[PDB]
C-alpha cells in the first residue's frame, strides 16, 4: 500500500515578524513543499510514503533528507543535484496579505527523466503531484512524462495549488499544462477560487474518480459522478492552520487507499477530522499521528 | 571625484545561533556583498560613491536599493533582472570554522555589457572590483571587459577576496582570471594567506601602483615600488570585525583619492584608524562616518 508524491521539496524561510518581506528581519527555517508536506502526512497516518524530488548537494538538501527520514518518508527517490542548490522560498504568512518569494533556479525544478527512480513510482497505488513543480522545465516535462507513463497502474492525484506569480509570461502554457494534468488525474483537489478561475477559461476542474473542493471557512465538498457531499468544518480554536490543506490531502489519499469503495461520507468525516486536528500543531507538517486519531470512531473506520 | 564599485550586491542571511548551516534554525537578513560594503564605506567617508550591480525585480532587490540610498550611495547603476532573483547567501560567522551557502544562480552573476552604465564607470576616478563576481559568467566576462576598457582612464582597485568554494571544478580557470585581474590593477588588496596562496601558484600579488597586504588583527602592510611600510593595528576591543576589510578598502581608496601624493604614512594611519573604529559597529557596513572622524588628526589630514 504505497503512496508516492512527486514535486517540490524545499526550505521555507518563514518570517518571524509582521510586515512585507522587504522589511522582515528574522526568518525561521523549516522543511516545505506541498508534495513533501503530503508525503509526511501520509506517513503520519501510518501508510508507507515515498517522495520523488531533487535537492542540491548542500547543507539544506542534507537537512531536508534528514527531516524527511525522521518522519519515516522513503527518501531513495530524492536525487542530489551537483549544479543547482536546494530550493528555497521566503514566506510571510501573517497579515491580511500573505506573500512569498520563491527562488526558481533550484534543484527541484531541474529534474530530468534520468533522475526518476521508476521502481518507487511503479510500486505506488497512488501518485500525487501538484502544479508548482510544473512551473518550470525540465521538471515540467519530466513530471508530465512520468504521469503519462504510469497512468493505469496507479491512481493519479493532483492538487491544483495555483500560484499565478509562478506563471507570469506563460499564462497560455499554464492553462494547457493544468488542463492536461487534470485530465490525467483520477483525484483532483482544489479551492473554489481555483475552480472558478480555471472554469472561467474553458477548463473543467474535475477528477475522473473524485473531486475535492475546499471552501475555506465553510469546509469542503466531495464530488463524484454527480454525487455531491458537503462537509462543514469543525469549530475549534486553531493555533496554526498553515499545514491544514496538506493534512487534508494526506487524509483524502489515505482514505481512498484504505476504504473499499469511495464512500464519500466516511471519507469526508475522516478528512475533516485530520484537517481540524492539524490546526492544533504548528508548521507545514501538522498532520496528526495515527495514534492520536484511533481515539476517534471517524478514524477507526478508515485506519483501524 | 567619484569612486565606483562593481560587483556582487546581495542579501546576507546571518545565522542567529552557532552550528552547521544544516542545523541553524534562525537567520537575520542584512545587505551584503564586498563591492557594496565598500561603496557604502566610501559614501560615509564623504566621497561620491556609485555601485554597479544587478538585483532581481523582487522585494529583496528593493530592500537593497532602499538601504543603499539611505547611505547616499548612487544606485542608478543597479539594474533589475527580470529573469533572476536577488542574490542571497546563508552565513555562519560563528565557530572555529565559519561557513556559507551562496546561491549562485542569481541576478548579480547575470550582468551583461548592456547592463553597465558606462557614463558612471568612465566618470569615476577609481573603479573597484573583487574576485567573487568573477565566479560565474556572464558577469565574469562582462566585468573583465569593463575593466580593460577603462584601464588607463581610471585607477583600478582589486580586492582578491578569495573564496575557493566558488571555484570548485574550475580551479585552473580561477588562477587565470585572478592573474589577469591583478595585472589590470593599479591597487591590489589581499590578506597574507591569499598572497601565500597565489604566489605559490606562480601568481604575483602586487598592484602596479600600490599593494595592501592585511595581517588580520595584527595590522597591515602597504607596499609601493619596493617601499615596504608596516602599520601595526591600533588597540581596540572589537565588537564585530565582519566589515573591517571593506572599511579598510573604502578608507584605502578614499585616501588614495584625496592625498596629493602617495604618502604611505598618511595613508596607513588613516586606513588604520577607519578599520580599527569599524570594529566598534556591528554588521557588514561598519565604516565610521566622516563626522565621527573629524575628531581625529590622522583623519582631518585626508578629509579636511
Ligand atoms: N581586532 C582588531 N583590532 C584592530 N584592528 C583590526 C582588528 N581586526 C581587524 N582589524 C583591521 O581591519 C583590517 C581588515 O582585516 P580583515 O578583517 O582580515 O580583512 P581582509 O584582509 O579582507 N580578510 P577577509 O576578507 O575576511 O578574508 C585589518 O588589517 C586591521 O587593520
Amino acid at each position: 500500500s504505497l503512496i508516492a508524491s512527486i514535486g517540490e521539496l524545499l526550505i521555507d524561510l518563514i518570517s518571524v515578524e509582521e510586515g512585507d518581506l522587504k522589511d522582515v528581519r528574522l526568518f525561521e527555517k523549516h522543511p516545505g513543499g506541498a508534495p513533501a508536506n503530503v508525503a509526511v502526512g501520509v506517513s503520519r497516518l501510518g501508510v508507507k510514503s515515498s517522495l520523488i524530488s531533487k535537492v542540491g548537494n548542500d547543507p539544506f538538501g542534507e537537512y531536508l533528507i534528514e527531516e524527511l527520514s525522521k518522519e519515516n518518508v522513503d527518501t531513495r527517490g530524492i536525487v542530489k543535484d551537483e549544479k543547482k542548490h536546494t530550493g528555497i522560498v521566503f514566506v510571510q504568512l501573517k497579515g491580511a496579505s500573505p506573500s512569498f518569494l520563491l527562488y526558481d533556479d533550484v534543484a527541484y525544478f531541474n529534474m530530468t527523466l534520468n533522475d526518476i527512480n521508476w521502481d518507487i513510482v511503479e510500486e505506488a497505488k497512488i501518485v500525487n503531484f501538484g502544479s508548482v513543480i510544473l512551473a518550470r522545465n525540465p521538471s515540467r516535462e519530466t513530471v508530465m512524462k512520468v504521469i503519462k507513463k504510469i497512468k493505469g497502474s496507479s491512481l493519479i492525484a493532483f492538487d491544483v495549488n495555483l500560484r499565478l506569480d509562478l506563471w507570469r509570461g506563460q499564462e497560455e502554457e499554464m492553462i494547457k499544462v493544468l488542463e492536461e494534468s487534470i485530465k490525467l488525474a483520477d483525484i483532483v483537489k482544489a479551492s473554489e477560487e481555483e475552480v472558478l478561475y480555471l472554469e472561467n477559461q474553458g477548463v473543467e476542474v474535475k477528477g475522473s474518480m473524485l473531486t475535492a473542493i475546499t471552501l475555506g471557512p465553510k469546509g469542503f465538498r466531495l464530488i463524484k459522478n454527480e454525487t455531491v457531499v458537503d462537509v462543514p468544518s469543525y469549530n475549534v480554536n486553531p493555533l496554526d492552520t498553515t499545514g491544514a490543506g496538506d493534512a487534508f490531502m494526506a487524509a483524502l489519499l489515505v482514505g481512498i487507499l484504505k476504504l473499499k469503495g469511495l464512500d464519500l461520507l466516511k471519507l469526508g468525516k475522516f478528512a475533516n477530522l485530520v484537517a481540524a486536528l492539524s490546526t492544533q500543531k504548528r508548521g507545514a507538517w501538522s498532520t496528526p499521528r495515527k495514534d492520536e486519531l484511533l481515539k476517534y470512531k471517524e478514524a477507526r473506520e478508515v485506519l483501524a
